[PDB]
């Protein structure tokens, strides 16, 4: 007797599945919050060079003449390109000549200015303090935020790999609960460190544990149900992320100091760890290893939950042993990576599939972590990304049946791509339309992820199917690391980052219909 018959006589759609779906989807919201917090915990508020005559009340008490604050600001700080005071320069000697309008204040050499040797002054209109304010990553080290985000994503990658191996060797629920605890502890410790490298290291560990819990949640959610309702489980696991975006919006609107926000986001994972003990472990994996009694215990439990004790009373050890004998082998795992490239018919089916996976990690994270520039109100913008995602996410599954197979993937990438290209041409005065085009861009990229998981399976044969979706996972992560690093090239122009981020999916999507 095979395992599906046992899962059939125990219950696949019973209430137990609903309870487990709720209890495992709820933490996905907070995982999304931890992943997206870098948009609010490290914002860049306005800044100007520290001034002796403006800031120090000692010199403020000795000022000859009661001039307006705008006058003093014009005297101390040269103007900038946006008619605002310059952000990294200061007049070395108070220039009183600038007051007279008879002299056109335009011939100022950089030799008359000096770098800010007395710190900076930030505005506290909407943010009380962020790490940009705390450690002054401005005007010389402004390239240290993409470094932090790249470190976070590298942490996700390494943690995913290590936790995958460990969960294959140890179990699902064990690695799940220990990853919960690791997220909680590492977040708590990261919310109090005094210097920057320690903050980076503990963000690394947080991301590793988050990758672990995400993968194990996916596996456990898919495994304990029948093959009929799998895609519904994947759909719920996808909706978790959008609801997490909305939660991030609300929570960030709540708290404005990066330490308290970080603690509030990292707290409830201990509560999740505290109740992760009552969930029954996966029985199929236990059958694979060979601990039959444990599997029978878990099966009797889950059957007793669904009010199906009578039929499960017949379960015995020998039928589980025969099921183990019917379990397939994974010895061939070594040569699957080779034959994916060796056979010509399978070479091209991969080189296109990865560019579908790589284009998502590169375009999404390169923008969704820079919501400061693509609009004005961050709290409302962060919320709309999650709200719009659901209509597109539900609509895309409808479009599958009507427009066909090949035309689904190609369509769900050109549309998010062309909106980013149109961002530069739209005049800077029309701020409303510039923001609305950004939301539809980042929002529609949610359904782009849902489709590639579905189309990954039907392309490759079932023998090597697990391997192909595996490599698609690495190219998606390995591309995310190169996401934020692109924003370094903004020094050449403010439009160039918006050019690279949108051309990649269009060149990916239009090339995906060739399958
Ligand atoms: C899962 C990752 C590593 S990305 C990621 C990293 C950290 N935390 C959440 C996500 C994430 C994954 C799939 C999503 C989808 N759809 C999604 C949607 C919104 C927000 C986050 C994600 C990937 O590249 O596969």
């Amino acid at each position: 007797m095979a395992f599906p018959e046992l899962l059939d006589r125990v219950g696949g759609r019973g209430r137990f599945q609903l309870l487990q779906a709720v209890a495992l989807v709820t933490p996905i919201l907070w995982v999304t919050t931890q992943s997206m917090l870098e948009n609010f915990s490290a914002a860049v508020p306005h800044h100007r060079c520290w001034v002796p005559l403006l800031d120090n009340s000692t010199s403020q008490a000795s000022i000859p003449g009661d001039f307006g604050r705008d006058v003093l600001l014009a005297v101390s700080i040269p103007p900038g390109p946006d008619q605002r005071p310059h952000q990294c320069l200061r007049f070395r000697q108070p220039q009183w000549q600038l007051i007279e309008s008879n002299t056109t204040a335009t011939n100022w050499s950089d030799a008359d200015t000096e770098p800010c040797e007395d710190g900076w002054v930030y505005d506290h209109s909407t943010f009380r303090s962020t790490i940009v304010t705390t450690w002054d990553l401005v005007c010389d080290s402004q390239a240290l935020r993409p470094m932090a985000q790249s470190i976070f994503l590298a942490g996700i990658l390494v943690g995913a790999a290590v936790c995958g191996h460990a969960s294959d060797r140890f179990g699902r629920r064990r690695v799940l609960t220990w990853s919960y605890l690791l997220v909680s502890v590492s977040g708590t410790i990261a919310a109090l460190m005094p210097t920057f490298p320690l903050y980076c290291l503990f963000r690394f560990l947080v991301a590793s544990a988050v990758a672990g819990v995400m993968m194990n949640t996916a596996s456990l959610l898919m495994e304990w149900t029948s093959a009929q309702a799998g895609p519904l489980m994947m759909t719920l696991n996808a909706l978790g992320f959008s609801f997490g975006q909305v939660l991030t919006g609300s929570v960030a609107y709540g708290v404005r100091s990066w330490r308290m926000l970080q603690l509030a986001v990292s707290a409830p994972f201990f509560l999740f760890f505290v109740y992760s003990w009552w969930l029954p472990e996966s029985a199929r994996w236990l059958i694979t290893v060979g601990r039959l009694d444990q599997s029978l215990r878990e099966l009797q439990r889950v059957a007793a939950v669904n009010r199906r004790k009578a039929e499960a009373d017949t379960l015995t050890v020998e039928v589980l042993r025969s099921a183990m004998q019917e379990e397939p082998n994974g010895n061939q795992a070594g040569a699957r990576l080779g034959t994916l490239l060796h056979t010509p018919g399978l070479r091209l089916r991969t080189f296109i599939s990865m560019l579908c996976w790589f284009a998502f990690g590169f375009t999404f994270f390169g923008l969704a972590l820079d919501l400061q520039a693509l609009g004005s109100n961050i709290f409302l913008l962060q919320a709309l990304i999650g709200i719009v995602d659901l209509p597109v996410k539900m609509g895309s599954l409808l479009l599958l049946s009507r427009l066909g197979r090949r035309l689904c993937q190609a369509s769900s990438l050109v549309l998010p791509g062309l909106c980013i290209l149109a961002n530069i041409l739209v005049p800077r005065e029309m701020g409303i339309l510039r923001s609305s085009l950004a939301v539809l861009g980042l929002g529609s990229l949610g359904a782009a992820f849902t489709c590639v998981t579905i189309f990954s399976s039907e392309l490759f044969p079932t023998v090597i199917r697990m391997t192909a979706v595996g490599l698609g996972q690495v190219a998606a992560r390995g591309g995310a690391i190169l996401g934020p690093l692109v924003r370094l090239l903004g020094v050449y122009g403010s439009w160039l980052p918006l050019l690279v981020y949108g051309v990649v999916p269009v060149l990916s999507g239009l090339a995906a219909l060739l399958l």
